[PDB]
């Protein structure tokens, strides 16, 4: 028992979509995109998190490499080791790579665990975007199709399951009966609906969406 559609911007809970530029930052906002909505939850409070934090913080020992790509899941395991993360309102974004400078002052969230989810499985990354929140994921954007996507469920024949873009599960449905993944991208709001991709669900781990499916919690 599962319901339907979920769309986690209507309970509050997704910050403002991003604009990553040309640094390779997508990870960083995939991640701090996933803690926003369970900050959300724990707290009452709708607060954009530090991408900056992480492409400055979370380097080397977490296989990181800032503008030039990294992962959600290390990413999380910085913000446990560090307990904390900076507003971004306190450390901005400016598309490059800094000396970290994070600050305990500063700090708008913590991080207690994260999960990742099984590989291809989209009933178990449905269940989860249903019962826990916003699920961090890579897709394959290698694609024209997907930096020209305008509007609909994205379907795009040669898309892989090797993923190479960081983008964060906001919810799901079905228009007119073809299955969608509700997506907010980094790209700003002149990508697609406003920020927002709808990729094609059920359709055999479609450009890699469940591949690597990840999120974190604030346990009490
Ligand atoms: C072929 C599959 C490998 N892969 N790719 C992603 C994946 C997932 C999401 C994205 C995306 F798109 F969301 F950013 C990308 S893009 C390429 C990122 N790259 C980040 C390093 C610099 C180059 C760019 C790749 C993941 C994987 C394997 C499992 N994942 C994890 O996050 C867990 C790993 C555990 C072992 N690691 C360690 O670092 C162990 N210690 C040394 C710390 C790496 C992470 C996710």
């Amino acid at each position: 028992i599962l319901p339907d559609s979920v769309d986690w911007r209507e309970k509050g809970c997704v910050t403002e979509v991003k604009y990553q530029g040309s640094c390779g930052a997508s990870w960083a906002f995939s991640a701090v995109g996933a803690l926003e909505a369970q900050l959300k939850l724990k707290t009452g409070k709708l607060v954009s998190l530090s991408a900056q934090n992480l492409v400055d913080c979370s380097t080397e020992k977490y296989g990181n490499k800032g503008c030039n790509g990294g992962f959600m899941t290390t990413a999380f395991q910085y913000i446990i080791d560090n307990k904390g993360i900076d507003s971004d309102a306190s450390y901005p974004y400016k598309a490059m790579d800094q000396k970290c400078q994070y600050d305990s002052k500063y700090r708008a969230a913590t991080c207690s665990k994260y999960t990742e989810l099984p590989y291809g499985r989209e009933d178990v990354l449905k269940e989860a975007v249903a019962n826990k929140g916003p699920v961090s994921v890579g897709v394959d954007a290698r694609h024209p199709s997907f930096f020209l996507y305008r509007s609909g469920v994205y379907y795009e024949p040669s898309c892989t399951q090797n993923v190479n873009h960081g983008v964060l599960v906001v919810g799901y449905g079905d228009l007119n009966g073809k299955e969608y993944w509700l997506v907010k991208n980094s790209w700003g709001h002149n990508f697609g609906e406003e920020g927002y991709i709808r990729m094609a669900r059920n359709k055999g781990n479609h450009c890699g969406i469940a591949s690597f499916p990840s999120y974190p919690e604030i346990l009490q």
